[PDB]
């Protein structure tokens, strides 16, 4: 690791310089493209800024992982949906970029568009489907690792969806002593509410609230249909739990 800030940083500076030829000469010779320079960024991340998307495309030529992120949650995409790089955008979409990924502070890369007034990259992500607390399952783990279980959970057990749950921030409410749950698709919402509360060893007075996507579930929709309107791109439906504490 000596040397891996400063190969990282070579790549970085090559990137910012937009010397193509020099780059691809020093990725030939780099056993991770994805090297981090010293605040954890991959050279995608600072190609994304920069806005060349021939850089962009040689990264990701040389297997670069554009779903990695920083230290504040930031992604490729992010970075270039703020800057209005369609074109990289759209290179990163290709790429299997997760189009809702937060950053540390809760946006997703629309968020950062629609904030910046990016007209062309807020109709690209929408037309890639762009829907219109931190699930320590997801900080935790990197999307492609999680995108593998949850493809693996369905195909194998097709009759029932994977569905992670956690307590929310700081609620006045018992844990969970298992997060991962695969229920029957035909499962109502509030079958699995009554689940839980069972699992949480909770009183008929005990309230219990379930957010998805910060939205409050029907309890007469099912949970197949719960999670093929919400799923995440991991494959996974998140629930976080709380009791009238986190309003």
């Amino acid at each position: 690791g000596s040397m891996s800030v400063l190969i990282s940083q070579s790549v970085i500076n090559y990137v910012e310089e937009e010397n193509i030829p020099a780059l691809k000469a020093l990725l030939e010779k780099c056993k991770d493209v994805d090297e981090r320079n010293e605040c954890g960024q991959t050279p995608l991340m600072l190609a994304a800024e920069q806005g060349n998307v021939e850089i962009v495309k040689e990264l990701l030529k040389n297997g670069a992982n554009c779903n990695l992120e920083d230290l504040d949650n930031w992604t490729a995409l992010i970075s270039a949906s703020k800057e209005g790089h369609i074109h990289i955008v759209e290179e990163l979409l290709k790429s299997g970029a997760s189009l809702e990924h937060r950053d540390m502070g809760g946006w997703t890369a629309l968020m950062w568009a629609c904030y910046k007034g990016r007209t062309d990259v807020v109709e690209l992500l929408l037309s890639h489907g762009a829907n219109p607390m931190k699930f320590v399952y997801k900080e935790e783990h990197p999307f492609e690792k999680r995108r593998s279980e949850g493809e693996k959970i369905r195909k194998k057990y097709p009759d029932r969806v994977p569905v992670i749950v956690e307590k929310a921030p700081k609620a006045r409410i018992g844990d969970l002593d298992k997060k991962k749950y695969l229920v029957p698709s035909d499962l109502t919402v509030g079958q699995f509410y009554f689940l839980i509360r069972k699992r949480i060893h909770l009183r008929a007075e005990d309230a219990l609230f379930f957010f998805v996507n910060n939205v409050i579930p029907p309890t007469s929709a099912t949970m197949g249909q719960l999670y093929q309107e919400h799923h995440e791109e991991d494959f996974f439906l998140y629930i976080a739990y709380s009791d009238e504490s986190v309003y």
